């Protein structure tokens, strides 16, 4: 495994390359998490080792969200959702990549989608989780946005290992985002839309599917999830990823 | 004057820093470069005062600068959107914070897309013959901005690369609609300039209908049938004077 900081258009982004003619899997997490909180559980599951063995994986920590990140200056003009997507091309450029298979959650899904829409030749397909195309302690907000031994473990990592000021900026940015202007101008690659039943973001994920092409977009509403697919049922999701990548011309 | 190549997100862009608080960033139209498109304005006499007080940065789109090597065959030329993602890197190279943009046809579209993505880096935009929607080389160019000219026709042939120009033009025509509606719209003052009896009067007005009028002003030049900077640069040099004043700078 190797980690690095990539100087991009709008500051640095921490990345974690970890894996083996095949696109690279680029992940972008949600607000309130980093790549360890959001994907390390998923990508260490057994039904994913095969992907990990056949594919290269690149985990992107949004600006200031990596473990033990220094606070940005006061008044920092934090990159908007659009500005966060313009940073992705530089990632590929740093490793001589040509295309990636993106996987995003909450804010990551929005960013990756905006990045596919700007540079569609660099994206083979997107896995979008809980995407939304539109006086509380921070650990309370985070838990209340995406929702047990899990809840406390996430509140516990948010506090000790992450920076409160940086997280505020990132969250304040995602909420001032604009609508993806998409019409069934739309995605030019296959999409995998994943949400759980009785989950906070079902209507939002369904609204995004209504504006996408059904020929190459598939919806998957897991029954016993109601929150984050990689938390509730990562196993069922690890196979969902298998079937999506296969259809494009790649081997799990 | 000093010129440089700026390595950006999507390859290099040639720039020409030349001047002396915001910086004036210029972007040309299809069929031109900064010499064909802005040198008339910025060497005009009624503009010297601006030239004296401001720093100017002229951007030549990839492959449009004088004597540019041909891109490889099959080159995926940056789209209009990808051409806007390149501008932040320009400011980043010279420690800039905001600029006053001036664009023409394709330049106006690019800068507008750049202001919409990074509105804190633009104090105001001068958009000329902007369109927010979608044969020998010199003839193609002339029919886009007119409906003596020979000075432009000869420069297309002798001084610039024909293949690069094709790619640039092929991109401008595959552009999409700007996500703008008068109340998601521009968050800075805009100066929309088009001539009377000009190919892009209806299009330039369509852009103003989607902009905020409190800070947007439209300008229909009376006897301008092509490029405002060619026909009546004086009328435009005074329009530019007043635009910068209203923002808090003393041209
Ligand atoms: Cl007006």
């Amino acid at each position: 495994v190797q980690e690095q900081d990539i100087e991009t258009l709008h500051g640095s982004v921490h990345v974690t390359l970890c894996g083996t003619n095949r696109p690279v899997i680029l992940t972008y997490h949600d607000i309130g998490m980093n790549h360890k909180t959001c994907y390390n559980p998923l990508f260490n599951y057994e039904d994913m080792q095969e992907i990990t063995q056949h594919f290269a994986v690149c985990h992107v920590d949004a600006p200031g969200q990596q473990d033990g990140a220094a606070s940005f200056p006061a008044g920092y003009m934090y990159p908007s959702m659009d500005q966060l997507a313009e940073m992705l091309p530089g990632v590929l450029q740093q490793f001589g990549l040509k295309s990636i298979i993106g996987m995003g959650t909450g804010a990551g899904a929005y960013i990756l989608t905006r990045f596919a829409l700007n540079n569609p030749e660099m994206v083979e397909g997107l896995v979008l989780i809980n995407v939304n195309p539109c006086t509380q302690a921070l650990p309370d907000m985070v838990v209340s946005h995406l929702f047990v031994e899990v809840v406390h473990t996430y509140r516990q990592h948010i506090v000790n290992d992450m920076n409160p000021g940086n997280l505020h900026l990132f969250i304040n940015a995602y909420n001032s985002r604009r609508d993806l202007e998409i019409e069934r101008v739309t995605l030019q690659c296959p999409a995998l839309l994943v949400v759980g039943d009785s989950s906070p973001a079902v209507d939002a994920v369904v609204e995004c599917n209504s504006k996408l092409d059904p020929t190459k977009t598939t919806l998957l509403k897991m029954a016993d999830c109601g929150g984050l697919p990689q938390i509730s049922q990562p196993a069922k999701l690890a196979e969902a990823f298998k079937y999506f990548v296969q259809g494009m011309g790649y081997m799990p």
